């Protein structure tokens, strides 16, 4: 098995395939799992998500390259058998969107946020072909993210990075909070390189209220946890202001 060194390791409910995990969250909803191999410290966990909106699938999140990207969509090919109508990415940082290429060349509309689009070069990344725009109250404008079907995109506030976003699942308990929320015993808020410590703890908690009645918060380096995630990382970003 792969033990990762950062990120929540393998437990029962878990698939490996090829080099990544996946576990199912819902009869709609799986995570992936992907790991960098870091010099000198080991691998290191991300994950994302894919939702079956009838006969389509939805992805969340490339993993770290385009080869374990093309992992998951060879999982999705095997296991579900029905076409990716998209992927939504949540910033501009090598685990969420690293396997953009892959995406592409599998002829998949890809959507981030306008502010993530245009960081990308900088970040080492290729930019979505879509751009999301975003409301003063943090809403995804709805003419910017078409037919994205249970997919409720919202735009936190600046905090892990200022291009942020966050996935409700509608129809689930699940929202995605991506690398700005953390698990409810992290002892850390993990690379704060490109962070707004002033404003992290509200954007935190502008997710959480965003989503009030989801149960079940999933984010980028841990198991799947409770709301206590939201409230732990707010707190913890409490000390940063
Ligand atoms: O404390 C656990 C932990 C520590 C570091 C990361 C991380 C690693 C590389 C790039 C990164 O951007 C990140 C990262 N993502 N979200 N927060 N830090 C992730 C999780
Ligand atoms: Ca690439
Ligand atoms: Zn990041
Ligand atoms: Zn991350």
């Amino acid at each position: 098995e792969i033990r990762p060194t950062i990120g929540q390791q393998m437990e029962t409910g878990d698939q490996r395939f090829g080099d990544l995990v996946f576990r199912q969250l819902a009869p709609n909803v799986w995570q992936h799992t992907s790991y960098l191999d870091m010099p000198g410290f080991g691998a290191v966990a991300s994950n994302g998500l894919i939702v079956r909106d009838g006969g389509r699938v939805l992805v969340v999140d490339t993993a770290w390259t385009d080869d374990q990207t093309a992992q998951i969509l060879n999982w999705i090919k095997q296991e579900i058998n029905l076409p990716v109508a998209l992927a939504v990415v949540t910033h501009a940082h090598q685990d969420k969107m690293g396997g953009m290429d892959a995406l592409h060349a599998a002829g998949i509309a890809t959507y981030a946020n306008a502010l993530s689009n245009q960081l990308a070069p900088q970040e080492g990344m290729v930019a979505a072909q879509h751009s999301l725009t975003f409301a003063a109250n943090g809403w995804v404008e709805p003419a910017t993210a078409p037919n994205f079907g249970p997919l409720k995109v919202f735009y936190p506030g600046p905090g892990h990075t200022s291009d942020n976003i966050t996935v409700g699942i509608d129809g689930t308990d699940i929202a995605f909070g991506g690398c700005l929320i953390k698990d409810s015993k992290a002892k850390s808020l993990g690379n704060l390189g490109d962070a707004d410590t002033e404003h992290y703890a509200a954007s935190a908690r502008a997710f959480g209220a965003a989503f009030p009645k989801a149960s079940m918060i999933v984010m980028s380096h841990s198991a799947p946890d409770s709301r206590a995630a939201i409230t732990h990382t707010a707190r913890m970003a409490d000390k940063l202001r």
